[PDB]
């Protein structure tokens, strides 16, 4: 077998996430994503922002929460664009609450969900591609994926 080997390939898979959480994921400010379902997916996972347009107050209050969770001096993006492919993370593991609490006791407070997607290596594209989303973890159009792999990434500052 070769589990680590197969997961190292980028299969062009995507998760749709509402703003403001979507941009927080590709910036590394949000480092776990909770869901009520279990995924066997491991490795590269592209992040698309849905069509939702959060209000300025919603963004402001979520920023205040992530400052409390991550540190008072954490910096945030000026824009949380809707309806586009933002970048990617690497999905390291999909943990139950029990596993998340014992493996990550200092940060388990960051997700209360039945399953917790452990995200590493956040990358944000400079050019973001308009895209329609789908449920769960879904397959990017091949041409979109090809463009995303070629696309210039920002060197974001560490959180």
């Amino acid at each position: 077998q070769d589990q680590e080997f197969q997961e190292g390939f980028d299969g062009g898979w995507c998760l749709s996430v509402h703003q403001p959480w979507a941009s927080l994921l590709v910036r590394g400010i949000k480092r776990v994503e909770g869901r009520s379902w279990y995924t066997p997916h491991r490795g590269r996972l592209w992040i698309a922002a849905t069509a939702k347009k959060p209000s300025p107050q919603e963004v402001s209050e979520l920023q205040a929460t992530y400052r409390l969770l991550r540190g008072k001096d954490v910096e945030f993006p000026n824009d949380y664009p809707s309806g586009c492919l933002l970048g990617c993370v690497d999905l390291i593991d999909c943990l139950s609450q029990k596993q998340f609490k014992e493996q990550f006791p200092d940060i388990s407070q960051e997700s209360d969900s039945p399953f917790v997607f452990i995200c590493k290596n956040p990358q944000e594209m400079v050019v973001k591609f308009p895209i329609k989303g789908n449920p769960k973890i879904w397959k990017l159009d091949s041409k979109i994926h090809q463009g995303a792999k070629k696309g210039l990434m920002k060197q974001n500052k560490a959180v």
